[PDB]
DNA sequence: CTGGGTCAAAGTTCATC
DNA sequence: GATGAACTTTGACCCAG
């Protein structure tokens, strides 16, 4: 079931992931970012629009928005 | 399931934009859609699109991508380099 | 009331022309 | 700039009280 919306990009959501209502895309993205301790950089103004269509344009801005909406790095477990 | 590109007959590398196709036809469809490129056929819009002559008519290669089922809706926005 | 995993099919890269 | 073989990321769908 996906009755709520993603706080980061506005796509559909099953509910909270890492503390925030998010879609499978934003969940996966935050998980991988944290697991591999990735660092991104914005080529524009560090204010890129994050919606379903544009969410992959800028990883840096997608990641800042994950944090801004409440996703917590501590909620990502170690790899099994 | 097929290992032949439905557009040009070269070995396909998997399904791309809805059609079993090669990396060449995938790449060409992606670029055409992303950049809104329009081509013109020099002959009569019926050029042979095969592994060896696929680049000899962009108009006919693109029309064949569409005819074989490639979907423009499956090409996404360009990401940051 | 959300942790985990996969891998098809999206993506980009860059040597070669 | 265009191409295409090789390389990387995404996210829909599945697992589990
Ligand atoms: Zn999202
Ligand atoms: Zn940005
Ligand atoms: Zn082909
Ligand atoms: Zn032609």
């Amino acid at each position: 079931f996906t009755k709520h919306i993603c706080a980061i990009c506005g796509d559909r959501s099953s509910g909270k992931h890492y503390g925030v209502y998010s879609c499978e895309g934003c969940k996966g993205f935050f998980k991988r970012t944290v697991r591999k301790d990735l660092t991104y950089t914005c080529r524009d103004n560090k204010d890129c629009l994050i919606d379903k269509r544009q969410r992959n344009r800028c990883q840096y801005c997608r990641y800042q928005k994950c944090l801004a909406m409440g996703m917590k790095r501590e909620a990502v477990q170690e790899e099994r």
